[PDB]
């Protein structure tokens, strides 16, 4: 799709068999989701945003479908204010900025 | 133009007679720029993201040029670690997400 930006670019995602809403965030290097249950192993990781650093659970090679487009990559899980899809997965679904 | 997301979508902007580097950020409602002593009136604001909140100064009707595209709108100035062009200005230069 072509998505204008008068509203937040929110889309439905499928991860671990569960549907969720997430923000397409070109300013995020990484994909960070709010606390949830995800199967498999994970590693403690630190990520920094506008207000400082937080602890997250890093899940590697996770299947995630974004607006009908499949991706397989790293998903960070922790106290982010909102679910964000970052560039690590935006590149997989072929997302570009255009103006 | 078309900007891929392999790397951060950094562009040159002109604001307050100065050139800066900023991210084209679809995850930011509004624009947030590094500390700069802009002239005119402002109102305090608190904005939150990963890690918590920072204090910023809200300036209204500020002229910004983004890759030669002129825009005018709200700019939040404060100790942000990165300059981000948000949707309030991305809409004005005709920026869309496409996949
Ligand atoms: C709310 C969703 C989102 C935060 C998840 C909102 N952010 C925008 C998002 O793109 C930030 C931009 C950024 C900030 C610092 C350093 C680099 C990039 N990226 C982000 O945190 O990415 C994380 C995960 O990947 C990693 O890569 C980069 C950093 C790590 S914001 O900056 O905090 C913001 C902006 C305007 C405004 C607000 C909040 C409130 C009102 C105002 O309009």
């Amino acid at each position: 799709p072509q998505i204008t930006l008068w509203k937040r670019p929110l889309v439905t995602i499928k991860i671990g068999g569960q549907l969720k809403e997430a923000l397409l965030d070109t300013g995020a290097d990484d994909t960070v989701l709010e606390e949830m249950n995800l199967p498999g192993r994970w590693k403690p990781k630190m990520i920094g945003g506008i207000g400082g650093f937080i602890k997250v659970r890093q899940y590697d090679q996770i299947l995630i479908e974004i607006c009908g487009h499949k991706a397989i990559g790293t998903v960070l899980v922790g106290p982010t204010p909102v679910n964000v899809i970052g560039r690590n997965l935006l590149t997989q679904i072929g997302c570009t900025l255009n103006f």
